[PDB]
């Protein structure tokens, strides 16, 4: 079996914010058939993180989501060649973050060679001024282009005062081989930081996704 | 006392599509607590209509929206007084249509007040050539700004041939009378056009909606 | 067809943020100076409770000096007149929709205006007037399409010296078929010249140049 | 002083595949005129267009009139940085970032570049550009740092244009005068290049005003 209940994960992300270069490494676990997973993130290049850290939770796998066998699985079938995503974050006051996985397979554990690149944040902002406290639960929303996935989702951060400050999320996935391609579908997310230390070096985060199919007579209508 | 399991709809649209002007009329009814409507609409002025019908449903009240008890019902408490809302659907091919809403409320029935404009759709683009089937199911979203309701959500027509064309959906919802603000929440929506003669001057239209608060 | 002083002639009809108004128009123009005035007066929903500047860009091409270098799309477009469509969207998310049905009657153009604006947060410069002027501007004009296009990025400047940023995306058509010119631009520099306190009457100008960029 | 020379490294990224760029250059910032040969070391041969880099590859190099403050000029020498966003209208899009120092009479950029998004079939990846066209820069103050603001093109070849949306903030790294609005005239130019564009000859002229003027030409 290619995807197994249990599986590791290690990554190391490389990037720049506003010009200032950081790196990151982590190492996690999750069950990709539930759509949860976990991991602890360590800052090893430019720390103390000028910035808030929100911005790059959701680059640290859609392979992470529950699908039921009703909607076609892209990414558990780009294994055990893996897939690739590029991805696109227009915040609404201009702040812009580019990011790209490329995601592999070793035996039971998904390597990721991240690179992010945030530009524009203004000193005032919210990120710069680590006003974030976390992003709201979101339905990201999954079509083909080109024969290939790509993902649209206007997401939103909860301000430290209360409010919202919103980014337009526009991802591009790729699977290394020829895969089955799903139609128009939906996956919930929810991604929440658990614990970290003043500055960020140490970081547990969690995710939480599955996919559906928008409203639909439902199931609940008993057995 | 001010809506009932059972109300009804009656609405006029003035508007114009790059430049041409046209006016429909409907009447319909529906649930307020089950989340569903449906009204027959009807083309007054400037038919044939030459733009695909879809880009208007969305526009043809989300007090047609089964709430839960977990959130605040910003649109049921704005009753009987009513409330308005402003629109900007942005497609991705630069197509861009500006609409209002005055909604009223009349005994049992709600009287809405609709202008809508649309402009820079391209001659070949899907909307002026009418290759639209139907708006995919989608989860608005709701949040409190300088306290009012906003509604923000990228939708998407399915294609003739199969492709999908998109469109950014801003929202501004503004009660008459002073309402408590709900929480960040969503809202599915599935719309469909059921039923249609040739030219659309004859459109039956049900929208179904029901809010949620996210991933649990 | 056209001759160096012509008249204007126009009627706006719109809405900001659902709320109904109409304006009418008279003025004077040279289109080979590429120069214009007019006088505009509030008929319905005055007094405008949001920046009359906002308006000023959709109260004509053919008021450019064009140089025989470039191939003038708006002057060819008459006797039989043009038409365009312009979405404007400011930075803060107003948006603003507005067409203009371009006619000729003896020296005079008569505009049919439409001009929708939403979603203008009540905290912001345009429903608070704290606008002062459109700063000069380049346009961007090209041929996608069969169609003549119109995009910039424009400019206010507030009361407090900041700006507000608002992009324009115009297309252009000719009733008729005419020849359609190659990538170019065009300066703008619009000004209110005078108003009562309510901007009930205004008194607008424009200059309008066009260029071929960077020589 | 009237000549200056360049020397930048650019390292970056289009749909994740990385590569390296070298390059030296000479211009005179009061003339606003400069000219550079860049090389590929890393990544070559380029699978995207080449023309969507030429734009990130230092306004110092522009001509302003006592007219204008002149806000690039004024940084050095310890120089200046910007952050650029490019919204191409297909959904590519471009992040870059110029750190510039001075060391003696030469210019020396560290450059990072990052684009995503640009569709398989797209004038980027199908390599269908042509050039830029000239544009006019239009630059303001913002929170106490200048922003460059402008909406450019991209010609292809079967005729028509391919538009970009450049939003980009220079800050100053010492305090210095801020200017008022104002424009920037640009033109970039591929003068020559090998087939796989591996050697690149770039050239850029760029002259600073203040919009339709009683004009001064009389």
């Amino acid at each position: 079996a290619v995807i197994k209940p249990d599986m590791k994960i290690k990554l190391r992300m490389e990037g720049a914010v506003n010009g200032h270069p950081f790196a990151i490494e982590g190492v996690g676990l999750g069950k990709p058939f539930e759509g949860k997973q976990s991991m602890d993130l360590k800052v090893k290049e430019g720390g103390p993180l000028p910035f808030a850290y929100d911005i790059l939770t959701t680059v640290f796998n859609r392979v992470f989501a529950k699908y039921p066998e009703n909607i076609v699985d892209y990414f558990k079938q780009s294994f055990p060649e893996g897939y690739s995503w590029e991805r696109s974050m227009n915040y609404e006051d201009g702040g812009i973050c580019n990011a790209t996985n490329d995601i592999t397979l070793d035996g039971d554990c998904y390597i990721y060679e991240i690179r992010f690149d945030g530009v524009n944040f203004p000193a005032n902002g919210p990120v710069m001024q680590k006003r974030t406290v976390k992003w709201e639960p979101s339905t990201e929303k999954l079509y083909v282009r080109d024969g290939v996935l790509k993902g649209d989702v206007n997401q939103a951060l909860s301000l430290e005062g209360g409010g919202h400050y919103r980014c337009d999320f526009k991802t591009t996935y790729k699977a290394k081989k020829v895969v089955q391609l799903p139609d128009y579908h939906f996956v919930d997310h929810h991604i929440e930081i658990k614990s970290h230390d003043k500055d960020y070096s140490n970081v547990n985060l969690h995710e939480h996704a599955e996919a559906h199919s928008g409203l639909p007579q439902a199931m609940d209508e008993l057995y």
